[PDB]
């Protein structure tokens, strides 16, 4: 029970901090997002007004009410206009391969989710026994990545060989080309295809790379045969690519916190001499 | 490669996946967009104010309001929570370049802060099982049995009844209740169903769920590897022994 009392208060000390976080990212997040809401509500008003006076027909809860049957087809896309009257399949051949391998990795756009019962149901059993089988799929490509690494950079460290300091000047380098090849080129490339900015673009590869997935920005959803494999693949191994960068921030902040604790100390003993 | 083996078994579980979900899903597809036409036509002819044009721009400003309507004191902390916890289910997102740096720095660096958190809390969990687990074990394939209890109580406690007390407050069904639960808990987020969405005591305890239950699923979802992983291995020695016994055959 010794270790037991210091493991419990380790962790409310970090419940705490995390708190913290989130009410500093609140703060940031509201401060950063609420104007421009009221902005648009305040519009919308304007507009929602502007086409009630001009077409006072009876609507009014008819219209708040067709605003919500349209909010309905919205999440599945309200697509009907008298002008291409017929759909594309959101569930065709590959979007369902799409959506499988979005569920299995935990990403889970939601640009598409599942109606029927026996969807979700299936969709239940599929990720409790995928996420796993996934895991060791992405466990191997990083194994694999690793490796591959490891061999570049036993050559790259022999060349500047004119130890302690060098984990440093390794992990700069692998650092930068793994955000060469999983962040900048595959941004670059959906700045391109899909029509965005790099802003959106570096923003959609790390809210994927991070299994966020807002669904916002999905390099498969629009309508715009060899690209959304490679875009997969990709994401699988960029996956591997960011657990790894994920895993080296995590040091670096337990290293931070444990420098941290050791200077409140400092400051608590000496209090000015 | 075994990796590689295993790339190939995932590859044909997605092609699996696939078939299954286009033919669960693509027949209610058709239905609903069938019958969007037939409303579409209804509301045209019973309003013959609003002209086919004037439908057009409505619908457009309304796709165009979709990705807008929030970010209320609490819906903001919300939205931190979601990403620290990579759910994401998208329902409130960053419309700001700066809202956009920040949410991505905010990411990346509560990402492994939380896992810290959620260590703790995981170990924590884990011990306060093992406690009453050993006072029931040292009593009564054991190890199967044991499971067995945990595996039980845990859906009880971390998905029966918050499913239930979803389908009481947010006024779900019972499945819709446990499938909200699977894809928060699962880290998957879709965002089709939102438990501090569709507009001050249930939304904290919902988050604070969240945290445990997300212990809690990890913890199941390790287990169910470590199973998949048994039966890899034995189906690997089933395949050796029939190919050894077709070997055998294939000598006389
Ligand atoms: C070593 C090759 C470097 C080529 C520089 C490319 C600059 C193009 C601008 C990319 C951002 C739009
Ligand atoms: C859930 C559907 C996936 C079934 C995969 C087939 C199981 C055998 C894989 C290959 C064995 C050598
Ligand atoms: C119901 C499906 C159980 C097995 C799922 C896939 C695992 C089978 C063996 C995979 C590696 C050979
Ligand atoms: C965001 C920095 C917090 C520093 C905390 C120091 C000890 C509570
Ligand atoms: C501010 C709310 C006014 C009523 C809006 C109802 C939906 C159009
Ligand atoms: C557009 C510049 C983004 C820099 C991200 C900073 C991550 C520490
Ligand atoms: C479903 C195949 C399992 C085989 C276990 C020996
Ligand atoms: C914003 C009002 C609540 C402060 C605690
Ligand atoms: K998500
Ligand atoms: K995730
Ligand atoms: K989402
Ligand atoms: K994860
Ligand atoms: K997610």
């Amino acid at each position: 029970s010794a270790i037991n009392v210091m493991k419990w208060k380790t962790v409310s000390t970090i419940f705490l901090v995390v708190v913290l976080y989130l009410i500093i990212g609140a703060t940031v997040f509201k401060a950063l997002e609420q104007p421009q809401e009221i902005s648009q509500r305040t519009t919308i008003v304007i507009q929602r007004e502007k086409f009630l006076r001009a077409h006072p027909c009876v609507s009014d809860q008819e219209l708040d009410e067709l605003i919500q049957q349209i909010v309905a087809a919205d999440n599945a896309g309200i697509i009907p206009l008298g002008a291409s009257s017929n759909q594309v399949s959101h569930w065709d051949l590959g979007s369902s391969f799409f959506f499988a391998g979005t569920v299995i990795t935990t990403i889970g756009f939601g640009n598409i989710s599942p109606r029927t019962e026996g969807g979700k149901i299936f969709c239940i059993i599929y990720a409790l026994l995928g996420i796993p089988l996934f895991g060791f799929l992405l466990a191997g490509v990083g194994d694999q990545l690793g490796t591959i690494f490891g061999k570049g950079i036993a050559k790259v460290e022999d060349t500047f060989i004119k130890q302690t300091k060098i984990r440093i000047i390794s992990t700069i380098i692998f650092i930068l080309f793994g955000c060469v090849l999983f962040v900048a080129l595959p941004a670059v490339i959906f700045k391109h295809i899909e029509g965005w900015s790099a802003l959106d673009a570096i923003y959609f590869v790390v809210i994927t790379l991070t299994t966020i997935g807002f669904g916002d920005y999905v390099a498969g959803g629009s309508d715009i045969d060899f690209y959304k494999p490679v875009v997969w693949f990709w994401i699988l191994v960029g996956l591997a690519y960011f657990a790894a960068v994920l895993s080296m921030i995590g040091d670096w902040l337990r290293v931070i916190a444990k420098k941290t604790k050791e200077a409140v100390g400092e400051f608590r003993a000496h209090a000015a001499e």
